[PDB]
């Protein structure tokens, strides 16, 4: 896979960035996660954790699987890079999001995210406690 440019338009909640993307704003849709709604608990959690990410980068990046760009509803499928660093597997590591939506042919990153999500169990963080 490789980054390609992106520039922050705005933060969303914990898994959706509005960026512009080859000159268009879109919706990028986190792959491989599942944050709480805003109205759920951690929640307002994730949103501000992805919000902080994203808006202290100098720059963020997006990042394509092999498969589907784009969902039904027309939001991007990206991995989502803050100056060099994951959205997609800080969020696991904080116990922020749950490993979710992993389709067979879009998920590269599978088990790098996976390995992020046991060690938040381990240490009972947010979610898993
Ligand atoms: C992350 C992801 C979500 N989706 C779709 C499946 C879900 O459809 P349904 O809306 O019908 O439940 C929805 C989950 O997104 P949200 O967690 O943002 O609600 O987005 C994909 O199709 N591919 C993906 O890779
Ligand atoms: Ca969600």
């Amino acid at each position: 896979l490789h980054k390609e440019p992106a520039t922050l338009i705005k933060a969303i909640d914990g898994d959706t960035v509005k960026a512009m993307y080859k000159g268009q704003p879109m919706t990028f849709r986190l792959l491989l996660v599942d944050t709480p709604e805003f109205n759920e608990k951690y929640g307002p959690e994730a949103s501000a954790f992805t919000k902080k990410m994203v808006e202290n980068a100098k720059k963020i990046e997006v990042e394509f699987d092999k498969g589907q760009r784009t969902d039904k509803y027309g939001r991007g499928l990206a991995y989502a890079y803050a100056d060099g660093k994951m959205v997609n597997e800080a969020l696991v590591r904080q116990g922020l999001a749950k490993v979710a939506y992993v389709y067979k042919g879009n998920n590269t990153h599978e088990q790098l995210l996976r390995k992020a999500e046991a060690q938040a169990k381990k240490e009972k963080l947010n979610i898993w406690s």
